[PDB]
DNA sequence: CTTATT
DNA sequence: AATAAG
């Protein structure tokens, strides 16, 4: 099965990602920007018991460190809890970067009607597949307690305002040779969703494998669960993808 | 929680 | 002078 011959490429079997051939990211600050450190709004035991699973698993895979940072943001204390961070403040003081991710619209013009055979894979928690510099850990620093200090991300973090390029742009230049090897493949990049087109399923089936084989190697990792392989119909960005229409 | 947006 | 999102 897709699952069997691609241990290393789905989420549910390869372990936690680590985009290996990517540099650790340096997030430059606007020229004028020094640290803001925003105190923690108190939190009720409940969210605190919510959120401390997560963060225990985060600190695990060593997606989280501990840390001492000028700079602190809070964590939202009502936030199914799942810790959310509010990074306003650090986005307003983060260097701007040119938004370089296509619209979904655009992007979907690309798709041309001989290519009807389709994939659809999402890449999961894939940010976190992409190492930040140390430098740049302190940035996201916010605080962890347990009735004590501060923690950072050493990936890029949910909630900042470049991560979505960034990770586009990362990810473009890892499947760059990937494209060359293929050039009779169709693939569309979304950030983490990916649609790949071929004209026959044979070749769908084909260039699929390739596509898997490469991004576990790189150190991404596919959700095997949504994951839609060589259908002549399929959902992507939320439009449904049919007879060569949408 | 905070904060930007008839 | 509810709303959606970090």
């Amino acid at each position: 099965t897709w699952l069997s011959d691609f241990p290393q490429a789905w989420a549910e079997t390869g372990g936690m990602g680590l985009a290996v051939r990517q540099a650790p990211l340096i997030i430059p600050l606007k020229a004028t920007s020094t640290p803001v450190s925003i105190k923690q709004y108190p939190m009720s035991q409940e969210a605190r018991l919510g959120i401390k699973p997560h963060i225990q698993r985060l600190l695990d895979q060593g997606i989280l460190v501990p840390c001492q940072s000028p700079w602190n943001t809070p964590l939202l204390p009502v936030k199914d809890y799942r810790p959310v961070q509010d990074l306003r403040e650090v986005n307003k003081r983060v260097e701007d970067i040119h938004p370089t991710v296509p619209n979904p619209y655009n992007l979907l013009s690309g798709l041309p009607p001989s290519h009807q055979w389709y994939t659809v894979l999402d890449l999961k928690d894939a940010f976190f597949c992409l190492r930040l510099h140390p430098t740049s850990q302190p940035l996201f620093a916010f605080e962890w307690r347990d009735p004590s200090g501060q923690l950072t991300w050493t990936r890029l973090p949910q909630g900042f305002k470049n991560s979505p390029t960034l990770f586009d742009e990362a990810l473009h230049r890892d499947l760059a040779d990937f494209r060359i090897q293929h050039p009779d493949l169709i693939l569309l990049q979304y950030v983490d969703d990916l649609l790949l087109a071929a004209t026959s399923e044979l070749d769908c089936q084909q260039g699929t494998r390739a596509l898997l084989q490469t991004l576990g190697n790189l150190g991404y990792r596919a959700s095997a669960k949504k994951a839609q392989i060589c259908q002549k119909q399929v959902k992507y960005l939320g439009y449904l993808l049919k007879e060569g229409q949408r």
